[PDB]
């Protein structure tokens, strides 16, 4: 992988392998979440972010500070085969004292083709006690040194999925997986549970008819807490509408929401 | 990845990822077992293998049978760090009538020393009514083409540790990690739980504690019947034992019936 010729975005070649793909013998939508956030880490490796798995800035570090991902919205048009080489390109754009975002476009190496977008929205938070805060004028700065000062969009359509709200799932749920937990290989190197379990989690309580008869074509991920090592969430799932659902991860115990999202399916 | 210059063997090169790597920004013993099955399914396909998940021959095909793992044996030195490149090399030896071996070598690929070395052993199984059976003239034969036909060991070694028997642990156990159960990502092509899934499952039932002061050395996994998707399993764990040993037992929570046992050897950091 490597920074394109203006330094402003990273793009990255992976071969699909043969434990990342589902029936289909194509990618499972955990494995591109996957290859995001390995793509998205050696971009910011290669931009001077730290080593230690917080990818953070030196005025982050200074202050105590780390982001915290907010919503993950992925729409695949096809996934790559088992074999298959998908090139994956990412850049990052700085949204005033918000946020910042991270966008990522995927092509097929061989034909060239777009076979899917993803984009993602981090807030700042303390690391110690845990607040979210805005983003101050010094960590602003040091974006601009590496993304791109115009806007670039992977999701430019005005009003598109990517920013509608999400509804909370009413009880009761039409399908759920109850008494899910993380084991070791669902945590990152700083022993927090993966973002890319909370998908695999939320996608427990899809049916496997519509698995086996339907392709994931979006998913839109809120996030709101974390699942610690020794907690257990329950995944719910409710038909809204192509098939169309709503979804809710909560802890077992008190019920506390963890994630919000929806899935839009095609039949095959 | 490549078959080597005299077609017997093959090589592939990884780069260790960011979420492959736990606490000490090293890959897990569960990354190294998941780059063991995909260096060995991209051998099987540059020899003629099927490319169904299966990884069958001509002869198997007709004759409706397929290989399941009887032992998975890993010995880790040093486990690369996040960024590095691995190498690893792969073969296979025909074992008579036994069944089959696929053994793998680790390397440093700037260094070149070996940092880990794996054999695993294999057993034939009629696909429709899940019986072990022998290895037939035929498939022996479709062997010799792509294996060594003189013997070539990872464990070479006198009454090595890969090929010791592992006793079976008796109630109650040290330590447990009860109601296990796999979700898709567990899952396979062919929609069977993944056998690296179970070195986890082995491992979840090992203390913090142990998992945060000692580095894994070795891990022996026996093999005796799969967890199905619907499936609930309980782990347990009992210290045998500057090294520390541990039983293992993967059993169903329901009935208890037994999936897997194995053993761990760990080194104080
Ligand atoms: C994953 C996550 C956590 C979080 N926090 C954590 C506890 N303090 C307030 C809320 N906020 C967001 C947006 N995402
Ligand atoms: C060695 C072995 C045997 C086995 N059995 C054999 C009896 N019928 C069910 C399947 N299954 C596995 C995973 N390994």
């Amino acid at each position: 992988g490597s920074l394109t010729e203006d330094g402003l975005s990273y793009k990255e070649k992976f071969v699909v392998r043969s434990y990342e793909v589902g029936s289909n013998k194509t990618a499972t939508v955990e494995t591109i979440a996957n290859l995001l956030q390995e793509v998205g880490c050696n971009h910011a490796q290669s931009v001077g972010f730290s080593t230690d798995g917080f990818a953070t800035t030196t005025t982050m570090r200074k202050l105590h500070l780390i982001w915290v991902t907010a919503r993950m919205h992925i729409e695949i048009y096809k996934y790559p085969a088992w074999g298959d080489v998908v090139e994956i390109e990412t850049w990052c754009q700085s949204e005033g004292r918000i946020g910042t975002r991270r966008d990522w476009i995927l092509k097929d190496s061989v034909t060239g083709e777009v076979t899917g977008r993803a984009t993602s929205k981090w807030v700042m938070m303390n690391q110690d006690t845990r607040r979210l805060q805005k983003v101050s004028d010094d960590v602003r700065d040091e974006y601009l040194v590496f993304c791109p000062q115009e806007p670039r969009l992977a999701f430019p359509e005005e009003n598109n999925r990517s920013l509608k709200k999400i509804p909370k799932l009413e009880d009761p749920a039409q399908y759920s997986m109850i008494g899910l937990k993380p084991r070791r290989a669902d945590l990152d190197m700083n022993q927090h549970v993966n973002n890319v379990t909370y998908i695999g989690w939320v996608l427990e309580s899809i049916p496997q008819e519509i698995v086996d008869t339907h392709e994931l074509q979006v998913i839109t991920l809120d996030y709101r807490r974390e699942c610690q090592q020794d907690d257990v969430v329950d995944s719910l799932t409710t038909t809204t509408s192509d098939s169309q659902f709503l979804h809710l991860l909560r802890l077992s115990g008190d019920g506390q929401e963890i994630n919000r999202g929806t899935t839009l399916w095609r039949k095959k």
